[PDB]
C-alpha cells in the first residue's frame, strides 16, 4: 500500500494519509475497505468518474487545498458511506448537477474559499442529515429558491464573504435545527422588498446570527439589515 500509493496507510485505522504529499493524480492500489483517505495539500487540479471507484467503505475524504477546477459529475458517485466531504479552498467554479446526490448519510460538506458563482438549483435536496455545510468565500450571486429546504438536521450554514444581495423569501424556513449562521462580507441591497424576508428572519434568529453578531449583517448603503422594515422602505413592499 505505502510503496504503491506513495502515501502512509495505517490498517489498523483503514486510512491512506496523503497529507501535503505531492500528487500528480490520485494514487492507484487504495485498499478498498478504505474508511479515511487524506489527499489535502497534494496539488490535486483534476478528478475523474474513476478516481475513486469501489470506495464504498469511505466515510471521510479530504481534498482540501488543492487546485481542482471542475468535478466529473459522477466522481463521488460510488462513495455511498460518505460522512464528511472536504473541498474547502481549491478553485471550484461550478458544480455539476448531482455531484453530492449518492452521498446521502453527509454529515459535514465543506465547500469555502472556491470559486462558485452559482449552485444548481436541488444540489443538496439528499443530503437530508447534512449538519454542516460551508459555503463561506466563495462569489454567490445568489442562492436558488429552496436551496437548503431538505436540510432538516442542519446545525451550521456558512454564507459569509460571497456576492449576495438578497435571499430567497423564505430560505431558511425549514432549518429547524438551525444553531450558526454566517451571513457578514455580502452586499445586501436593502432597498429591494427582497430584503425584509432577511431582516425579520434576523431580528427573530439573532442568537444564531455569529461572526454572536446579528448586527454585522449590514445593508450596502451602512443600514444594519435587522433594523430595516417595510416602514425603512416607505411601506413600498
Amino acid at each position: 500500500c505505502e510503496t504503491v500509493t506513495g502515501c502512509t496507510c495505517n490498517e489498523g485505522k483503514k486510512e491512506v494519509d496523503c497529507q501535503g504529499k505531492s500528487l500528480d493524480s490520485v494514487p492507484s492500489g487504495i485498499p478498498a475497505d478504505t474508511e479515511k483517505l487524506d489527499l489535502q495539500s497534494t496539488g490535486l487540479a483534476t478528478l475523474s468518474d474513476a478516481t475513486f471507484r469501489g470506495l464504498t467503505k469511505l466515510t471521510w475524504l479530504n481534498l482540501d487545498y488543492n487546485q481542482l477546477q471542475t468535478l466529473s459529475a459522477g466522481v463521488f458517485d460510488d462513495l455511498t458511506e460518505l460522512g464528511t466531504l472536504g473541498l474547502a479552498n481549491n478553485q471550484l467554479a461550478s458544480l455539476p448537477l448531482g455531484v453530492f446526490d449518492h452521498l446521502t448519510q453527509l454529515d459535514k460538506l465543506y465547500l469555502g474559499g472556491n470559486q462558485l458563482k452559482s449552485l444548481p438549483s436541488g444540489v443538496f435536496d439528499r443530503l437530508t442529515k447534512l449538519k454542516e455545510l460551508r459555503l463561506n468565500t466563495n462569489q454567490l450571486q445568489s442562492i436558488p429558491a429552496g436551496a437548503f429546504d431538505k436540510l432538516t438536521n442542519l446545525q451550521t450554514l456558512s454564507l459569509s464573504t460571497n456576492q449576495l444581495q438578497s435571499v430567497p423569501h423564505g430560505a431558511f424556513d425549514r432549518l429547524g435545527k438551525l444553531q450558526t449562521i454566517t451571513l457578514f462580507g455580502n452586499q445586501f441591497d436593502c432597498s429591494r422588498c427582497e430584503i425584509l424576508y432577511l431582516s425579520q428572519w434576523i431580528r427573530e434568529n439573532s442568537n444564531k446570527v455569529k461572526d454572536e453578531s446579528p448586527d454585522g449583517v449590514t445593508c450596502s448603503d451602512g443600514k444594519v439589515v435587522r433594523t430595516v422594515t417595510n416602514e425603512t422602505l416607505k411601506y413600498e413592499c
